[PDB]
């Protein structure tokens, strides 16, 4: 149950989300990534930002060792963090990811974000007044360094995340482009369905990958607590009753039937195993139109530090 990418590799259409807030002990990511594999997730999504690549890497290593899977059965994504956009920092960033995970290669490596930040050992570099220090980088050059990581076999596929159409076009129109981004991983759910972006992405044979597909984790520090709760949506709850499923499964299935590859995070065994049931049922053309009408341009993520960034994608 894969999609063929534009470089000929295959990505599983259902992916496991590994991010958990810092208050959750790091042992949890190891433990739940094993459960995710046990349930049948094969695509696993992490990043340098998440401070869990060692644990996720270990879960994978463990499931290979006990004979459940082979390395080739797992699709593992990491991401280049915005402090490492300068071309000379790209390969070392990857190699560090790979060393932490104890993998020889990632299946996919992404530019996490078009919003470049000051290089250093901060994830969040801030100045004397506590303001985030942006950097200015020509992402066409970051991308060239991404291309070299593919050629070096360190990343089987390369793509982007949190890019808008104009940012995508910059890469696509780049002179002497060797590799198109296979995908653009973006916030995508019935309250922000990204239909226009999706259609553009389809027209360039770029896969849209949905994150916060279940309405985000509603982390107080980035998400307005007054924002509507996606899984409480009446239309989604009603379709959950119709189909004898859950509103999560409605949200995930939605994405699969519109040709979006969809991530789902859960650190609960029960919901991890529930989420693979997305494959067991089908929404009707009308159910899909019902969900289409829920769009409200609601992005769960906010930092008005990041709205001022010249590369802020929602411009
Ligand atoms: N590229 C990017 O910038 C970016 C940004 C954000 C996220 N991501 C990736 O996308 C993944 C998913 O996004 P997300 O972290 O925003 O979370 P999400 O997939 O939208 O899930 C949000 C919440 O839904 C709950 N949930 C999961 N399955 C459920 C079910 N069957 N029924 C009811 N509730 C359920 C989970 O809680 P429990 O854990 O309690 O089950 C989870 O905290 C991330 O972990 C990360 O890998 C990427
Ligand atoms: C610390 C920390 C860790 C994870 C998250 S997060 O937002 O949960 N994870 C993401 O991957 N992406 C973010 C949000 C979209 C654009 C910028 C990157 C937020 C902050």
């Amino acid at each position: 149950q894969c999609v063929k990418l534009n470089d000929g590799h295959f990505m599983p259409v259902l992916g496991f989300g590994t991010y958990a807030p810092p208050e959750v002990p790091r042992s949890k990511a190891l433990e739940v990534t094993k459960l995710a594999i046990e349930a049948g997730f094969r695509h696993i999504d992490s990043a340098h930002l998440y401070n869990n690549e060692e644990q996720v890497g270990l879960a994978i290593r463990s499931k290979i060792a006990d004979g459940s899977v082979k390395r080739e059965d797992i699709f593992y994504t990491s991401k280049l963090w915005s402090t490492f956009h300068r071309p000379e920092l790209v390969r070392p960033a990857l190699e560090n990811s790979l060393k932490k995970a104890q993998l020889d290669y990632v299946d996919l490596y992404l530019i996490h974000s078009p919003m470049s930040l000051k290089p250093g050992e901060e994830l969040s570099p801030t100045d004397e007044n506590g303001k985030v220090i942006f950097d200015i980088v020509d992402l066409c050059t970051t991308w060239e360094a991404m291309e070299k990581c593919k050629d070096a076999g360190l990343a089987k596929s390369i793509g982007v995340s949190n890019f808008n159409r104009r940012q995508l076009e910059m890469i696509l129109n780049k002179p002497g482009l060797k590799y198109k981004p296979v995908c653009n991983q973006v916030e995508c759910h019935p309250y922000f369905n990204r239909s226009k972006l999706l259609d553009f992405c389809k027209s360039k044979d770029i896969v849209l990958v949905a994150y916060s597909a279940l309405g985000s984790q509603r982390d107080k520090r980035w998400v307005d607590p007054n924002s509507p709760v996606l899984l409480e949506d009446p239309v989604l709850c009603a379709l959950a009753k119709k189909h004898k499923r859950t509103p999560a499964l409605i949200a995930l299935r939605y994405q699969l039937q519109r040709g979006v590859v969809v991530l789902a995070k859960s650190y609960n065994e029960q919901r991890i195993r529930q989420n693979v049931q997305v494959f067991e049922f089908q929404l009707t053309a009308e159910d899909m139109k019902a969900i289409d009408g829920l769009d409200r341009n609601l992005h769960y993520f906010n930092s008005d530090s990041f709205a001022s960034h010249p590369n802020y994608p929602y411009s």
